[PDB]
């Protein structure tokens, strides 16, 4: 799988919705709870995204969110190729991260603060996806 | 020197204010305008950052949010410890950032797209001529010669 490819998705949970990108070729993941499913929370989380890792071609569940044309202006800007309706293929991803969000979501006042207590275990879990992404990623 | 050592500040623009995190051995930056200057929205910060890199330690300024209740608790959850030397290279990225604001903020309505637009031109920069490398490429490359070593 490419090292600049990553899967887009949604997941919801408490009544929230939770931005989920996949990077497919580590199992690397990036999520965040946002305030509404819309195309400017999915602009920003983009362009947040691709200033921190380098994104080169997304594929989307081609949510109204990710059609959304201020979703298009963000990848246009950010040199993102996007490919809407590419099912994940290496989402059982969202399975695991509600599982995750479950073991700790007792340590946390809010569902943010879990998602984020999650995408860290998650992360670091044994290689773990974060030692695989930047074992991808590095150029030398 | 160390591959887990950042550097963490605020600053602030048109009466908002943004968090900023900077790895000290790459230059690679993370930043955002939060809400206000709150232990909460501190916390939240550094365990989105905590999450995707390694961070083991943060030198921050010494505002009442970065010792906190619950910033001591992220801390303490994820591994992280808390210590102008160790605020020099945060605050030159502080005025780094404004300048890339500047040169793009008419690219965006709201300072907070601008701010991840400023993020982005810095860390994909490349620095130097052929043969030079962004500040995105040397975090990866440091931590991921930390990790095969
Ligand atoms: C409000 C907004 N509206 C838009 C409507 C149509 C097309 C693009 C945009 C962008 C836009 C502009 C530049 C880029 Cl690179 C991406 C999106 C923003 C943007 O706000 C977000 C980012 C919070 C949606 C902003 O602050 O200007």
């Amino acid at each position: 799988s490419s090292p600049g490819i990553w899967q887009l998705d949604c997941t919801h949970l408490e009544g929230k919705v939770i931005l989920v990108a996949v990077h497919v070729a580590s199992g690397y993941i990036e999520a965040e709870v946002i305030p509404a499913e819309t195309g400017q929370e999915t602009a920003y989380f983009l362009l947040k995204l691709a200033g921190r890792w380098p994104v080169k071609t997304i594929h989307t569940d081609n949510g109204s969110n990710f059609t959304s044309a201020t979703v298009k202006a963000a990848c246009d800007w950010a040199g993102i190729k996007q490919e809407d309706g590419i099912p994940y293929n290496p989402e059982s991803m969202n399975k695991e991260l509600k599982k995750i969000i479950g073991q700790v979501r007792d340590q946390a006042e809010h569902l943010k603060t879990a998602v984020q207590m999650a995408v860290f275990i998650h992360n670091k879990k044994r290689y773990s996806a974060g030692e695989r992404i930047v074992d991808i990623i590095a150029t030398d």
